[PDB]
């Protein structure tokens, strides 16, 4: 499209995830491996507002970023994830969201998009690009026979309309989370999927900050794989540019010149998984291809890093209260610690895997 959110901008280093890989790389024993790994910390990630608790940090990371572009001159943006619905993940066996459907969670949510334009209304020489609730609305295409899921449709739409519809009064660009081909990419997953997300976006009001979607979060695909990963079989999608490729104009002829971003933070090492579908700390993943703009598709705005590397995305402990089995399948790490919490070994394989090499 004409306007690129990030052309033009510095995009501000998270400090959190930049304290993470320092604390990390101290501990990693090679010396040139400990460089490379440090290094991380240059390359710009998102940050996850997955609780109330983050958005203390939002107001800091946005104050910094404006006193650094002025100290610089260039104008800064901030890059975040949206993430805390009510009865969040309703497909995982387990979620770490602190709402929940019945206990008033349409309110508490409101109330945390609310926190979170309050502090983005403060600093408008920021520009902020936020990824819209990974793991929600694509359980809504192919998940509506899981319960819990079926039982969160209406607050899962509601609430991210809410979120839609209010951050784009303070002129936050959006991208909207859609799974991966592995996910929505299935041929008959598209026209299904490409309704729902039409309709979302009509919901909102079709807002132009509504850029469009965000795919392969958390996730491990190829941008464009080299040959099929046998994890793929029956799916002529194999890899996000198929799936995008295939979405995009069902978009367009809603009215919804939809645009791209596309996480590639662990996708340097392609052919590692059993199922398609295992998704927890999957063993001998690598750091991807770093965040561009460069991107190779006419509907793809930037290749970006969305979940930062080295963070657990859940324990391989069956007696925790927090337990998803996915986490302790074969061809996930473990040990692995709990969701959030780093995980060091991990973080060290992305490096010393890392394609391109860091
Ligand atoms: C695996 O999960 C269990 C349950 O959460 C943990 O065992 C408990 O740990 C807490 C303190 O961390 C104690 O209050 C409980 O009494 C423990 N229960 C038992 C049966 O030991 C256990 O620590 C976890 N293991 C790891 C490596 O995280």
């Amino acid at each position: 499209s004409a306007n690129n959110p990030w052309t033009g901008f510095q995009i501000f280093l998270s400090p959190y995830y930049a304290n993470e890989v320092a604390a990390a790389a101290k501990q990693i024993t090679d010396p040139t491996l400990s460089s490379k790994a440090a290094s991380v910390a240059n390359i710009p990630t998102f940050t996850w507002l997955d609780s109330v608790a983050k958005i203390p940090d939002l107001g800091t990371y946005l104050a910094s970023a404006s006193a650094l572009g002025k100290s610089t001159g260039t104008k800064q943006l901030v890059q975040i994830v949206i993430y805390d619905l009510p009865d969040r993940d309703c497909a995982a066996k387990a979620s770490n969201g602190e709402f929940s459907i019945a206990n008033n969670g349409q309110a508490n949510y409101e109330n945390y998009i609310d926190q979170i334009v309050a502090q983005i209304q403060q600093f408008p020489d920021v520009r902020v690009v936020a990824v819209i609730e990974p793991d929600s609305l694509a359980n809504l295409v192919t998940n509506l026979n899981v319960q819990k899921c079926a039982n969160a449709k209406t607050t899962y739409l509601a609430s991210v309309n809410y979120a839609l519809t209010n951050l784009a009064k303070v002129g936050v660009y959006m991208y909207m989370d859609a799974g991966h081909a592995g996910w929505l990419g299935w041929p008959a997953n598209l026209s299904p999927a490409a309704q729902l997300f039409t309709q979302v976006w009509q919901n909102a009001g079709k807002s132009p900050f509504i850029k469009g979607l965000a795919t392969n979060v958390a996730n491990y695909n190829a941008l464009q794989a080299a040959s099929p990963d046998p994890i793929t079989q029956g799916n002529p999608n194999y890899d996000e540019i198929h799936y995008i490729n295939a979405l995009a104009p069902l978009l367009q002829q809603a009215g919804w010149d939809a645009t791209f971003i596309v996480d590639q933070g662990r996708s340097g090492v392609q052919n590692i998984r059993q199922q398609w579908g295992d998704w927890c700390n999957i063993k001998g993943a690598g750091f991807g291809t770093r965040p561009t703009t460069n991107t190779g598709s006419q509907f793809i705005d930037s290749i970006v890093w969305v979940k930062p590397g080295g963070e657990s995305n859940g324990t391989s402990n069956s007696s925790s209260p927090r337990y998803d089995s996915t986490c302790s399948l074969p061809d996930a790490a473990q040990p692995a610690p709990e969701a959030g919490t780093w995980f060091q070994a991990y973080f060290q394989t992305l490096v010393s895997a890392a394609n391109p090499p860091l």
